């Protein structure tokens, strides 16, 4: 509902690794679409679910994220992950 809300998680929590749909740590494991899809992961809950607990190397955000922050992160980086990462 908050206009932003998602991209400032974002930013906040996630930019540092991944801006602009990218991984600093593990370059294959990126956050364009053909990359999430082939891991099954195209989607705002398996994203909010990785935002919440890790994977792999990853940590874990959910403590900071506030009560429904994974859901609203994984929106946003769907979205520009649909949209490949750039807009007009
Ligand atoms: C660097 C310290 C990171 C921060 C901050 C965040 N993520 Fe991350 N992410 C990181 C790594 C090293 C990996 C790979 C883990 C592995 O071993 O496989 C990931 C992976 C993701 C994925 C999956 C991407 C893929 O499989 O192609 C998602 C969906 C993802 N990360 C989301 C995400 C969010 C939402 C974050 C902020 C809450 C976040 N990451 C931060 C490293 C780092
Ligand atoms: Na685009």
């Amino acid at each position: 509902e908050t206009s932003g809300e998602g991209a400032v998680l974002f930013g906040q929590h996630c930019a540092g690794c991944h801006v602009n749909g990218g991984n600093i740590i593990r370059r294959g494991k990126n956050l364009k679409l053909a990359t999430l899809k082939r891991q099954g992961l195209d989607s705002t809950e398996a994203i909010a679910s990785i935002a919440r607990k890790g994977i792999g190397q990853m940590s874990g955000y959910g403590d900071k994220l506030g009560e429904g922050g994974d859901q609203l992160v994984a929106g946003w980086i769907l979205e520009q992950a649909q949209n490949a990462w750039t807009q007009g």
